[PDB]
């Protein structure tokens, strides 16, 4: 077991006052055995004397997702569950009041009208650039300004970033003043325009095929239109009204990538449906940036894996992180 | 009436001996009045001395479609029309005859497999162009050998030539060898690969706004599903099938542009169409080229004024213009 003996190791550091080398043993014991309880336990102790809280109960409420029943996980998760609940009710409420501010500044404002305006080829950019797309942001700009082709760059590469163009237009078109419930005609509609210049056969149809994303298995083709019928109904909820927006807009993203409803086009088109959400409630769109992109399928893993909370506070940093900007320009 | 000045002025240089000023004087009246019986009648006569019996019938069935009681007209109609219908089978059977010699030479031949690759991007090159494309043959080849956008070239001109592609591979895939009857699907599957990648909302469905095309007005979007619902059961008919191919495949190609279905696509779907019939029933594939589009469309004129004829004898001079450079290249 060099799961039992890195674990040791990283103990007996910790207690002599080597907090990085401790750190490194603890990543290493888990990297051996994701299902350690004990490393996993131990690792939360040590992540609270960092004032680490948030981490610290993650590893807490993973140690009891395999070992319900862990006395020492358990003790310790009792404490920090409702304590994380505060804390991340109030970084919604920092949130919430960076938003008033921002909703506040003046709509003719030359500042605020500068830095709308850059966000959108921007958006384009990271969106694609996230799914491998090798294009620049003037590049894009050239593409969506004069119509012409970038030279020496694949057709299928500026056909994903026209499809982006023509769904964004649509969305801010047709959806976002739209008063009513969203319906699944909305997502394929959305998807028709995201996929349509690189595949038209596949764009605003479901998978017909079983595929593997990452470690993600995603329901099954013939499952795929119940679990969209079932997802829109929760969209339309009174559950969904009622969470935080930044929370409700989270989960869609997640729910729609869980899915995996189309061939290709998933992950553009539920970024697309988390900036509708967010838009709806008053929110700025907010742009998960190419350098993200690691952070951001971490996160998703740490969902699929049972805990969907690191997603939800990932998209509240991005929403923070888009706040400031606007902030800082009208400042 | 400068018509009826113009006319008397023809006939006098004709009873002269001047057959150039009276063709242009003949053509100059029935510019004046389109509807001029006397002037259609006149010039039939003339064109008979010149040995020209299809214009002349052409002409008298024209001068007869306005007043079907002109005496000089019907008397010498009632001549021509058996006279052409014989002249007309004996051009299909010099056809039928050039494409048993092509149908014969040997499958693996050399010269047959360097032509065949030639006039698939030969076919893309007119097609499109016919609609206004200005990419050239070696841009079209660069597009399809290697996916890259061409250099300061408009990316929809591109995605017609990848449309165009993605529709000859389908056809020659799914529905060449396929047995049975051709259904609506069948067409609304090409037209969504020819229109896909250039606007993936209006491809695969039928026009919803009404249009002129030229001087044509075709059926009111209300009418376009029944009228495409009747000519696809006219596609699978007994009647259709008792036509020649050559006729078969031209009238469909007619009557498909006729109805117009789709906000655009509508011709390259045609001639897609017209060369399935074709391939089905044992002929090569055809290409209408760029410099016969003035041609092309005068014979549509023809076909929408009550003679289809003339539209069917242009799309045989086509098929026997491809029968000739294959027999040459392979002798
Ligand atoms: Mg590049
Ligand atoms: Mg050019």
């Amino acid at each position: 077991l060099e799961a039992r003996a890195a674990l040791n190791q990283a103990l007996e550091m910790k207690r002599q006052g080597k907090r990085e080398k401790a750190q490194k043993l603890f990543m290493h014991a888990l990297k051996m055995d994701p299902d350690f309880v004990d490393a996993l336990t131990e690792f939360g102790i040590f992540s609270e004397e960092d004032k680490d809280i948030i981490q610290a109960d993650y590893l807490y409420t993973r140690a009891l997702t395999i070992s319900p029943y862990h006395e020492k996980a358990l003790v310790n998760r009792d404490r920090t569950l409702p304590l994380v609940e505060e804390i991340d009710q109030r970084y919604f409420s920092i949130i919430d009041s960076k938003v008033k501010k921002v909703m506040s500044i003046p709509k003719g404002n030359s500042a605020l009208r500068r830095v709308m305006e850059e966000t959108y080829y921007h958006h384009i950019y990271h969106t694609v650039a996230i799914e491998g797309n090798t294009l620049t942001l003037s590049e894009i700009r050239h593409i969506l300004e004069t119509r012409y082709a970038v030279p020496g760059s694949s057709l299928e590469e500026q056909n994903e970033v026209i499809g982006m163009h023509a769904a964004m237009k649509y969305i801010n078109t047709t959806l976002v003043s739209r008063i009513g419930s969203v319906t699944i005609s909305d997502v394929l509609e959305i998807h028709r325009r995201v996929l349509g210049y690189v595949d038209p056969v596949e764009a605003g149809r479901f998978r017909t095929t079983q595929v593997l994303v990452g470690h993600h298995i995603p329901p099954h083709p013939q499952d795929v239109e119940k679990q969209m019928q079932e997802f829109v109904q929760w969209l339309n909820s009174e559950e969904a009204m009622n969470l935080h927006p930044v929370e409700f807009a989270a989960l869609a993203h997640y729910k729609l990538v869980y899915i995996h409803p189309f061939i290709d086009g998933n992950g553009r088109t539920s970024r697309l449906l988390m900036n509708l959400i967010l838009m709806q409630a008053g929110y700025p769109p907010i742009t998960i940036r190419k350098e993200q992109r690691s952070d951001y399928y971490h996160v998703l893993e740490a969902a699929n894996e049972g805990d969907v909370r690191p997603f939800i506070r990932f998209i509240a940093k991005c929403t923070e992180t888009t706040l400031d900007t606007l902030l800082f320009a009208t400042t």
